[PDB]
């Protein structure tokens, strides 16, 4: 008895962005990798010590996006993401904004539902931003028939003290460091990786855990 | 006092795609890949020094989107081999086909691009654009690519070859510059990101040759009719 169904497309995601959560930050970079449930189940299970690192499936949608800020970023978010929001706007990117809306509506639309987001500490950040910034559009959002799960609580059940920071789980299932950019792309295949570890136990912590997009809260308000 | 064709192009716009077949199947697309690449990141690109030099480094401000394509037939043997879908296993992971919605994302993903952009495919002039001319021209939207240029970059690698002095094949001329093999070969994100690191090795002669010599797409003939 799950409490939405199955659901069909896991989409692993990550967001970086100007500062911490009291510094009321923006987005300065997205990265959505939507994944079938069967390109999940598909990945070759491994017994063996240490289990290599699984591929990702063949058939996979991706969206990679820098977004302009209207804040500047903190010197710790800039050392921590490589970006700013002087070399975001001296590339002419454009603001979090109703086009950009047009286009995660678009790409949501082509992955079959039920849709289910998945992102490391996006219950405490990536989630809560995200809503405040889809709320600051005239555009409905959306995301209000998502669901979403974060990967933190899913690899703590998975694995029954333990740092649960992204590398640090990566180098524990794997035992060899990650070697994914410092990018929002390279945080999402390292999830990923991580997620493929026990793939069919991952989905049915998920399917288990999945709760409403539109029961975010906002990380801030107007 | 001669002058560019159509300005200095402030996006690239590395494109590849995977397919059912060879043109006289009339085949269809099963996998879309773009990378944009601001002028400037690219300008940014560390000067290659040595022999060989080392593969660049893609630059940190890129947006990317790839997407898997139901199509209407079956790949061909040989294009599922080579590229690894297949038009079941599209149909079972629920890909949808090429339709008004694609159309509608490529729109919003080009226009977050500084304009002029243009489009940078490996043979495009004879299967990525009018492959893509042909699946637009389907549709019931007006042509998303309509103001955007397009170039093929084997033309550009053999202008630019020419002027350091052979297959132009994209896997050849990595192997040439950089003397080891591509990675993710004829997949479409893999085939982007080989070509990036290409035109990454003398960025401005590319873009040089790429404002001489871009072109709109609407000018673009389809591969057939529909
Ligand atoms: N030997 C070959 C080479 C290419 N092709 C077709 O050319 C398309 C594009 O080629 P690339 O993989 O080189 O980009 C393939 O997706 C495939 O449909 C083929 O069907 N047989
Ligand atoms: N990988
Ligand atoms: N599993």
């Amino acid at each position: 008895t799950l409490p939405h169904g199955h659901m069909q497309t896991l989409i692993f995601l990550d967001l970086e962005a100007t500062g911490l959560p009291s510094s009321r930050p923006e987005v300065t970079e997205l990265c959505l990798l939507a994944v079938h449930r069967r390109a999940l189940e598909n990945t070759s299970i491994s017994q063996g010590h240490p289990p290599p690192v699984p591929r990702p499936p063949r058939v996979v949608d991706k969206l990679s996006l820098c977004i302009a800020p209207g804040k500047a970023c903190s010197p710790g978010a800039s050392e921590i993401t490589g970006l700013s929001k002087a070399e975001l706007e001296v590339q002419g990117r454009q603001r979090f904004d109703d086009n950009l809306a047009i286009l995660l509506r678009a790409f949501l639309q082509r992955q079959p539902q039920p849709c289910c987001l998945v992102a490391h500490n996006g219950d405490r950040y990536d989630f809560p931003l995200l809503q405040t910034e889809l709320a600051r559009l005239s555009t409905p959002s959306p995301l209000d028939g998502t669901f979403c799960v974060d990967s933190i609580a899913a690899l703590k059940a998975l694995e029954q003290r333990k740092s649960y920071s992204l590398g640090s789980i990566y180098t524990r299932l794997y035992w060899q460091a990650p070697t994914d950019s410092h990018t929002a792309e390279g945080d999402v295949l390292t999830l990923l990786s991580i997620c493929q570890w026990k793939p069919q136990a991952l989905l049915q912590w998920v399917d288990e855990h999945a709760r409403p997009f539109s029961t975010v809260k906002p990380m801030y308000g107007t």
